């Protein structure tokens, strides 16, 4: 579990989202396993806005932050979960890294601030559905 929480907004995965976040929608996108719904309370999380490769994700199954290298924002195959049949999801970035179902929502970070979340998992591999091209997250 896990969101972003930027300005007026609340960034979870969109298989994760919960009734009272579809019914304050903002946002979503089934390709890119994101929804973004809206808050009373201002959050404190900022986002980065650069092209950085490397940067440290919160693991929640170990309890620990771990620094590692991520692919490009690219269009990749995923395999069936009880949430997706295996499709192709959009704007993902791939690394060797721990994960477990439950760590999806984990943020990925790098100095300039939130690059994304966790999103999907392998053997040793971990996936974060980006959000730097979301400039409107940064306004209203
Ligand atoms: C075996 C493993 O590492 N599982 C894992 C770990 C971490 C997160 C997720 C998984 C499995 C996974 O990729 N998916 C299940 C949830 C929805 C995902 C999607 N965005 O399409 C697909
Ligand atoms: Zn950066």
């Amino acid at each position: 579990s896990g969101a972003i929480y930027v300005g007026n907004y609340r960034v979870v995965n969109r298989h994760l989202a919960t009734h009272n976040d579809w019914a304050n929608l903002v946002w979503e996108d089934s390709s890119r396993d994101l929804l973004v719904s809206s808050t009373t309370a201002q959050g404190c999380d900022t986002i980065a806005r650069c092209d950085c490769q490397t940067g440290v994700y919160y693991c929640s199954s170990r309890r620990k932050h771990y620094p590692v290298s991520f692919s490009k924002p690219s269009l990749i195959f995923v395999e069936a979960s009880e949430y997706y049949p295996a499709r192709y999801q959009s704007h993902l970035m791939l690394a060797v890294g721990h994960s477990e179902p439950g760590d999806c929502g984990g943020i990925l970070r790098c100095q300039h601030g939130v690059v994304g979340i966790v999103s999907t998992g392998g053997n040793g591999l971990v996936g974060f559905a980006d959000v730097r091209d979301l400039l409107w997250l940064d306004e209203e």
